[PDB]
């Protein structure tokens, strides 16, 4: 795998999103992973619906948290539509993917990145953007404006975002608090610690789609 991985300049991400006041970066985050993979597999860069997995998945708890995983696992059994079709209103509602009509896009399943492994981690950023959770409640990381993120932070992971990237000492996070926070929406965290948990707990949970 390379040196750097950037999967913005590959085409593969979507414009920065803004999850609001609601619980739902699991969706957030699924939804770059599946934008990433549509892109990587067809050609084509789509934005999918938050706000379908947010109402569908019902696993999750809408705007209470929820499981990218199982967001995941939604769209390779049904599928998922254009955030177009399904905009995101910032609070759950009803399923609506039925009177929506068909699906615009639908994966083949679901993995898991072996978890507290940087290697493992980084491999599955080199092949698509990977769904990925970390502790985001401590203030150092709310607050960040950029360079490379080293913490403080603890390990308590509470935040699902998005690793589109990485270079030799960091790994490249789309974060869903819209273009104003970070480097335009984005962080980088420092890797290569020897701390296996990661920073910020990095390595604790990690999903993909899997789209043959
Ligand atoms: C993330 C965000 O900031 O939007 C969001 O809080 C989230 O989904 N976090 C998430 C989580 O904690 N999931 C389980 C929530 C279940 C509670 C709801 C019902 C009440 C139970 N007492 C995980 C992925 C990131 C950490």
């Amino acid at each position: 795998i390379p040196e750097y991985v950037d999967w913005r300049q590959k085409g593969a991400v979507t414009p920065v999103k803004n999850q609001g006041s609601c619980g739902s970066c699991w969706a957030f985050s699924a939804v770059v992973t599946i934008e990433g993979i549509i892109k990587i597999r067809t050609g084509n860069l789509n934005e999918y619906s938050e706000q379908e997995l947010l109402d569908c998945d019902r696993r999750s708890y809408g705007c209470n948290g929820g499981y990218p995983w199982s967001a995941l696992q939604l769209v390779a059994q049904y599928g998922i539509h254009y955030r177009n079709t399904y905009p995101y209103e910032g609070v759950q509602r009803y399923c609506r993917s039925r009177e929506k009509g068909p699906y615009a896009a639908k994966t083949d399943g679901v993995r898991q990145v072996q978890p507290y492994n940087e290697g493992a981690l980084l491999y599955s950023i080199a092949n698509q953007p990977v769904s990925v959770v970390l502790e985001a409640a401590g203030k150092d990381f709310q607050l960040y404006r950029g360079g490379i993120f080293v913490g403080p932070c603890g390990n308590k992971v509470d935040h699902a975002v998005a690793a589109v990237g990485y270079g030799p000492n960091y790994i490249l996070i789309k974060n869903s608090w819209g273009t104003g926070w970070g480097e335009n929406g984005y962080i980088r965290i420092k890797r290569g610690t020897g701390n296996s948990y990661g920073v910020c707990g990095l390595y604790t949970s990690s999903f993909y789609p899997v789209k043959n």
